[PDB]
C-alpha cells in the first residue's frame, strides 16, 4: 500500500483543495470534459455545454465538481481503509450512471493535472507519485466492487 509519508503528501495537497473545493471541482471537471468530451455524454444536465466558456459559467457544473471532490476527499482521508465511503459510490456508478473504469482514469489524470497546475509547491515528484498510487487504489477498489455489482467495468 502507500507509506505513512505517501499518505501525508496526499493529505497535504488535499488541504489546498479543501481551501477552495468549488473552484477545484470546477477546474477538474472542465479538464475532464475538454480532454475527453465523451465523458460529458454521461451528464444529462451538462452535455449541452459546448465550450470551456460555457462550462466555466455553469453553476450546476461547479456544484457537481464540489460533490465529486468532496466524496473523493472523504475516501482519501481514510487512507486505505475506505470501504464504507467507497461502497455507495461504487454502487451508484455501477447501477445508476455506469461509469467505466477508463473514465475514472481520465478524471484521476485531470485531478493530478489541476493539482500540479495550481499547487506545484505542494505537489512535487514524490507527492505526484503518492497521489498517483492513491487514485490507483481508488480505481482498483471501485473495479473490485463493480465486479460484485455486475457491471463491467
Amino acid at each position: 500500500g502507500l507509506s505513512d509519508g505517501e499518505w501525508q503528501q496526499v493529505l497535504n495537497v488535499w488541504g489546498k483543495v479543501e481551501a477552495d473545493i468549488a473552484g477545484h471541482g470546477q477546474e477538474v471537471l472542465i479538464r475532464l470534459f475538454t480532454g475527453h468530451p465523451e465523458t460529458l455524454e454521461k451528464f444529462d444536465k451538462f452535455k449541452h455545454l459546448k465550450t470551456e466558456a460555457e462550462m466555466k459559467a455553469s453553476e450546476d457544473l461547479k456544484k457537481h465538481g464540489t460533490v465529486v471532490l468532496t466524496a473523493l476527499g472523504g475516501i482519501l482521508k481514510k487512507k486505505g481503509h475506505h470501504e464504507a465511503e467507497l461502497k455507495p459510490l461504487a454502487q451508484s456508478h455501477a447501477t445508476k450512471h455506469k461509469i467505466p473504469i477508463k473514465y475514472l482514469e481520465f478524471i484521476s489524470d485531470a485531478i493530478i493535472h489541476v493539482l500540479h497546475s495550481k499547487h506545484p509547491g505542494d505537489f512535487g515528484a514524490d507527492a505526484q507519485g503518492a497521489m498517483t498510487k492513491a487514485l490507483e487504489l481508488f480505481r482498483n477498489d471501485i473495479a473490485a466492487k463493480y465486479k460484485e455489482l455486475g457491471f463491467q467495468g
